[PDB]
């Protein structure tokens, strides 16, 4: 370690610790402004040079928290928990965990190893007969309504990700235990747990699931029935799971992509922009600056000079390799933050803009904090931001003062196909935000040994999201790790969470806002009060209790479904009065039921190509 990064000494008191915090500072920046520029070079430029050159930043990184982790442990075990300064706690208890920089040099160099070889595969990864995932497979599961077409492009992407990621992430799942047993953890999920500092986290989400499933069950039922009547009793069972495949998205993780299929009342104004924005010339450029503008409707902050001189917001036309899969990126340096987006024009994606926005937005509201307070309250507030203004960004009359959608109605009509698009984008996600880390939970506690992987995962995605892979698979195949989170070590249960939170979130925005109609037709475009009441939050970071943060916004002190129930509450009564019509069965009691082939398949995929 340079003699600049490496801690000097300091007394074992608590005088000492503030300084040694703000000596922690100044180095620690620089130790992560070198590790994300590293990470960046390479995932805007998919080579081997770059992963060697990141997974040495890595290791310079795991050096630094060495070295300072061991010396806070050296002056300040016995003592920091009975410091009286609350953010100094926080900062000596994120120091004092090594994470990774606990294993030894080589395997650090394994872990750092696994990590960019994992990234690389499913980046990189390809269906020939070649399609890319972004935007290839991502247009096709989206935009195509050819059983075929979906099934190859289905079966090609969690062959060719997920099979070779199998024997890596097991190794990846050992170190992680290895390094995280030696701060006290019983496996990396319990760390990962840790960060909402709830005794009853596993099951209070329990109970949140309970109180929403009704609305998943019914909302399955329907789209099931629609998709029925348009690919027939051979392909679709109305009392079987759904083919995974053919619910607008690689992981049927939410469903907005065939709102096209299932439209209650077609006459009303189309919801879905996307022609619209195509027709009038929108390009990534633009899709940016409206998200900025409504950001600075709200007296936040505009994307700075440098966001709009680094960022990627397309895919880079040279063809380098790139990582496509949308991330916001802090340098830590205070100065530099970007997107890196491969940006296409769509509805869809002027969401994904204003949700990778909402990570810059928190980065810029709370640079100035210490290092190690620089994160949302609780991982699922980071999630929450971008999609609040989201929920605003889509309603009818939002989309109509930015030239998105000229007819406007206000009927029982209308609201009822912007709540069932809405659900298609939030409710459909539930069972999937909920069962992933459910699945990697079960793989660090080794409840699921690699011996049954692939078993554990679609037990899961049947159970939860009422889906059946649409060809056959075995334990070769290794299905979670075609999802971008699973080879790339982000958890995701702070989906879940942010997907309950942003309703109330929005609740109390609206209110604060002086709103006063339906809670899902609320606007709080230039709302420079409930801009203030935002901004509260993201200036906090994590420099204190997420429970009391959620308190000061939203007038509780916990993760509530009520904001989500009653947002959804005309759409929720309406599935079920046409389901109980249709004499649908709720659920999926064929649970062994998966369709056949298509005849001719794969030899007639020419013909729809
Ligand atoms: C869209 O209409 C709703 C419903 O409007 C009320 O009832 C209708 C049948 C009609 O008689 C309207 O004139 C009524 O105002 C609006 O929601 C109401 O908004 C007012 C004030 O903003 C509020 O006091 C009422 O409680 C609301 N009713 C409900 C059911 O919440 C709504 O604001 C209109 N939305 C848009 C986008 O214009
Ligand atoms: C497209 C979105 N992409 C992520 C994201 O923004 O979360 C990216 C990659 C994973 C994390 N991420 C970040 O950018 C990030 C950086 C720092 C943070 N402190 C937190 C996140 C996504 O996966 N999403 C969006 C909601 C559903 C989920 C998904 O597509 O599965
Ligand atoms: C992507 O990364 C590669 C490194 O793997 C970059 O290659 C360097 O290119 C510059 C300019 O041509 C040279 O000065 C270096 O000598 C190259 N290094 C190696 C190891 O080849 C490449 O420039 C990057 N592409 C972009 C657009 O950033
Ligand atoms: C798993 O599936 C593939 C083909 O779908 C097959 O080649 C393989 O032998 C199967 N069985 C095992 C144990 O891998
Ligand atoms: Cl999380
Ligand atoms: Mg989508
Ligand atoms: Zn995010």
């Amino acid at each position: 370690l340079d003699p600049g990064l490496q801690p000097g000494q300091f007394s074992a008191d608590e005088a000492g610790a503030q300084l040694f915090a703000q000596s922690y500072q100044s180095s620690a920046e620089q130790v992560l402004f070198q590790s994300v520029a590293a990470s960046w070079a390479h995932d805007t430029n998919i080579t081997a040079e770059n992963a060697r050159r990141q997974e040495e930043a890595a290791l310079l990184s795991q050096e630094f928290a060495e070295a300072w982790g061991q010396k806070a442990k050296e002056l300040y075990e016995p003592i920091w928990q009975q410091f009286t300064d609350p953010q100094l706690r926080r900062i000596i208890g994120a120091v004092r965990t090594l994470g990774s920089a606990n294993l030894p040099l080589a395997k650090r160099q394994q872990y750092n190893a696994l990590l960019s070889q994992m990234s690389r595969i499913y980046s990189t990864a390809k269906v020939c007969l070649c399609w890319s995932l972004d935007p290839d497979l991502t247009n096709i599961l989206a935009s195509s309504r050819s059983y075929a077409m979906l099934l190859f492009a289905w079966e090609g992407w969690h062959n060719a990700a997920g099979i070779p990621l199998k024997p890596l992430y097991e190794d990846f799942t050992a170190l992680s235990n290895e390094a995280y047993k030696q701060d006290g953890f019983t496996d990396t999920g319990a760390y990962w747990r840790s960060w909402y500092n709830s005794p009853t986290f596993e099951d209070d989400l329990e109970h949140l699931y309970q109180q929403l499933e009704p609305l998943y069950l019914n909302l399955h039922a329907f789209v099931r029935r629609a998709l029925h009547r348009r690919y027939g009793d051979r392909y679709i069972n109305l009392r079987g799971p759904i083919p995974a495949h053919l619910l607008g998205d690689m992981w049927a993780q939410s469903w907005e992509n065939i709102y096209d299929m299932v439209v209650p009342f077609p006459d009303k104004p189309n919801l879905d922009v996307t022609s619209t924005m195509l027709q009038q010339g929108w390009q990534a450029t633009h899709m940016f600056r409206v998200a900025e503008e409504f950001f600075t409707s709200l007296e936040l902050s505009p994307m700075p000079p440098e966001f709009w001189e680094g960022s990627m917001l397309e895919k880079p036309a040279d063809g380098r390799e790139v990582v496509c899969h949308a991330s916001a990126w802090d340098f830590y340096n205070r100065k530099d933050f970007r997107i890196k987006q491969c940006t296409r024009v769509t509805m869809d994606q002027l969401s994904t803009v204003h949700h990778e926005m909402g990570h810059i937005q928190y980065y810029l509201q709370y640079k100035d904090l210490p290092v190690s307070l620089r994160r949302g309250a609780n991982p699922g507030f980071h999630e929450a931001i971008g999609d609040v203004l989201a929920l605003s960004v889509s309603t009818p009359e939002h989309l109509h003062k930015i030239g998105l959608l000229d007819r406007v109605t206000n009927d029982t009509e209308s609201d009822i196909n912007y709540l069932l698009k809405m659900a298609l984008e939030k409710i459909a996600f539930l069972p999937f935000g909920y069962l992933v880390d459910q699945w990697r939970w079960g793989v660090f506690s080794g409840r699921t040994p690699p011996s049954r992987y692939n078993f554990d995962w679609w037990y899961l995605r049947t159970k939860y999201q009422g889906i059946c892979p649409p060809v056959t698979r075995n334990e070769t195949h290794f299905d979670a790790g075609a999802k971008f989170h699973v080879p790339n070590v982000t958890p995701y249960i702070r989906y879940f969470v942010s997907f309950v939170l942003q309703f109330q979130f929005h609740e109390a925005l609206c209110k604060e806002a002086g709103y006063e109609g339906p809670l899902h037709q609320c606007d709080i475009y230039r709302s420079t009060k409930a801009g203030a009441k935002l901004r509260k939050v993201l200036r906090a970071g994590s420099s204190r209790p997420w429970q009391e943060v959620l308190k000061d916004m939203v007038g509780l002190d916990a993760l509530d479904a009520q904001p989500l129930l009653k947002y959804f509450q005309l759409v929720t009564q309406w599935l079920q009065e046409q389901n109980q019509q249709n004499g649908e069965v709720l659920g999926w009691p064929e649970y062994q039921w998966h369709p056949p082939l298509p005849d001719n398949y794969p030899e007639g995929i020419d013909l729809v190509t």
